[PDB]
């Protein structure tokens, strides 16, 4: 059922940005094809699951003030689109990433960047064109919607947000004290920065944010019902979940067949700083913590081997499944804070937490 | 003075961004001293001509055809929309910067404005460039939102700025699928360099010229000028837009024969154009009106790193004459354009001014 709508709503989308090149942009047929082909590759093939809970917190926020049936399909359609807005915005940091990152897999398939005709420099800006894409449907769609400038600012904050949450990532194998864009950059052989307090801070805004937060307060937003819910109840879930989301991405990564995860997993290899590393670091042992040091951030043989076996040595898997216990444990607590005063918000965000917990398949 | 207080509005945009950064998004002082950094290298640096236009748009518009509604002439709404002239201007300078950032890393420069590309950096890694691209777009968006937050215009702002950030996105869409034949493209599929260069026409460079240099370069400033002036309606915007598709069209012929003509070092950069086999204003001119044998000789030479053979490339455009080409094209603009104008003095006197400035720093260019 709400696959179907959000389908439809693609479809209706994809047509106004396709068809308004043609005209406008003055586009021919093939540039028009190239675009619709990055679209449907960097937009589709995932559980949709940012988009789809916009459309549920709408729908089980619809009827907060017999009826008619019209609001419904009003509420619904303007759900179904900001659904889309935040699809497209992680299609772009995502395409963004993998480039940044080096990736080569994505969902069994390769890549946008490395698609047989796509060239980085092109992929580059094919990133910049799905985010455009987000601002051109919002417009089109919200034109005359009172609620238009706060879905946006929001939006934008969410997408700066973000972006911040990149520079975290990216910037976690060096010593800040030490990062001066004018001298070389040395990745960190201390790790002193694999700390659990500033794994925290990059998770909170390159996931959490997105991920949790904004799909609920837009699912709000077109509800006309943002103001009728406890912002900081509502603020705490969304970092929690989307802490506990990310740890699991963590582990999925070092853990999950490739084959399985659909991306034969690097964050060993390129040294990344997850949950593993620094759950593991700060429990490890003198010689533990040498031995990790000499197996971290390279592609071989028996190294990631070393690292992954380090891991469980450390017993990483049963700190995950007391990490699991406490956040599930406050994310109840929470949820039914939430239920007081907003039972059917606190019952979308249960949704939301059951396809969050468990995340297996 | 109006660099003055253009300058000083920078001052104020980088103390709100950086203090907002630490004080709401949990930063520390040393990835808030690199941002700093950051957006001083990126930001600071060109002459801040479509930053400046903006303020010059707005001073000429409180003066001629302003609001009436607005007190008998005391100074208080002037400063007020001087301020976000320059508010306005920063945020075309930094969407600029961003584009600026993504373009030296996708075209692989190596300098700007005299200096290594952000990217180029020795502690700028390719992935965190790219990631502070992005984050300058942003905080387009945050200093947008900071200072125009009460402003009646910001929706109308917002709006046309985005349709421009994306019209611009748009034609480096079309200048990075120019080297191949657009009948070829399909992303399953791999690609070869053109190697009859049939796509090296003068209406695709129109195109890829138009959407990517113009609008951002010719249009935003004029129209932001004219938004926090709100004087928008009071102009011909099809007279208007059609100018600055005009401007923008000659600033970028005009700098694709500095590109492959000007001095490296007065050209603040190396030219690629050549090397990268582009699609310059010069390759188009030249495939249209060469020889067999000219063409021939133009493929066994162009976009191959070198010292000679992007100098043979260099030559033919010589022989080609296409220095009386350019000549010839740059005087038909200043014609029309100076036609244009006149069409704007009618209404819009004050306007059709603050153009001519603009004009007049265009066409007097050998920055
Ligand atoms: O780079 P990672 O590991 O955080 C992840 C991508 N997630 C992102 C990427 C970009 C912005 C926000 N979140 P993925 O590449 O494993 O899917
Ligand atoms: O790559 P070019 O030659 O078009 C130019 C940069 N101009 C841009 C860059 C990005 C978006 C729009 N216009 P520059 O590299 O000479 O500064
Ligand atoms: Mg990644
Ligand atoms: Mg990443
Ligand atoms: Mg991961
Ligand atoms: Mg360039
Ligand atoms: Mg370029
Ligand atoms: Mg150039």
């Amino acid at each position: 059922m709400p696959m179907q709508m959000f389908m439809q709503v693609y479809d209706e989308i994809q047509m106004f940005l396709l068809e308004e090149l043609e005209l406008k942009f003055d586009m021919d047929p093939n540039r028009v094809r190239y675009l619709r082909k990055m679209m449907d590759t960097t937009c589709l093939g995932g559980k949709y699951n940012r988009g789809l809970t916009v459309i549920d917190v709408a729908e089980s926020l619809l009827s907060l003030s017999e009826d008619d049936g019209a609001r419904r399909k009003r509420v619904l359609h303007d759900a179904c689109v900001c659904g889309w807005m935040i699809e497209f915005l992680q299609a772009h940091y995502l395409v963004e990433d993998d480039i940044m990152d080096n990736s080569v897999t994505r969902r069994g398939k390769p890549c946008w960047y490395r698609h047989p005709d796509v060239t980085v420099q092109c992929a580059i800006n094919d990133g910049l064109l799905l985010k455009s894409w987000t601002h051109m449907m919002a417009m089109h769609f919200f034109a005359d919607r009172p609620f238009l400038q706060d879905l946006l600012c929001r939006f934008n904050r969410v997408d700066y947000t973000t972006a911040v949450g990149q520079l975290y990532d990216v910037t976690s194998m060096f010593d800040s004290n030490k990062l001066d864009p004018d001298v070389s950059q040395p990745t960190t052989t201390d790790f002193a920065e694999f700390t659990l307090s500033n794994y925290k801070r990059i998770v909170k805004y390159k996931t959490a944010y997105y991920t949790y937060l904004l799909p609920l307060v837009m699912g709000l937003i077109v509800s006309e019902a943002l103001p009728t819910v406890d912002m900081g109840v509502t603020e705490e879930l969304a970092m929690l979940m989307g802490e506990y989301f990310q740890v699991q991405d963590d582990v999925m990564d070092c853990f999950t067949p490739p084959e399985r995860l659909g991306k034969v997993g690097t964050d060993i290899q390129d040294a990344k700083c997850s949950w593993l590393a620094v759950t593991f670091l700060a429990k490890a042992s003198s010689a533990q913590v040498a031995e990790f040091k000499a197996n971290y951030g390279s592609g071989d043989s028996e190294k990631v081997a070393t690292v992954r076996r380090l891991y469980e040595e450390a017993d990483l898997q049963g700190d995950y499944v007391a990490y699991e216990a406490a956040v599930a444990e406050q994310v109840k607590e929470l949820i039914e804070k939430l239920r007081l005063c907003s039972p059917g918000f606190a019952a979308s965000v249960e949704t939301l937490w059951g396809k969050t917990y468990k995340r297996q398949k």
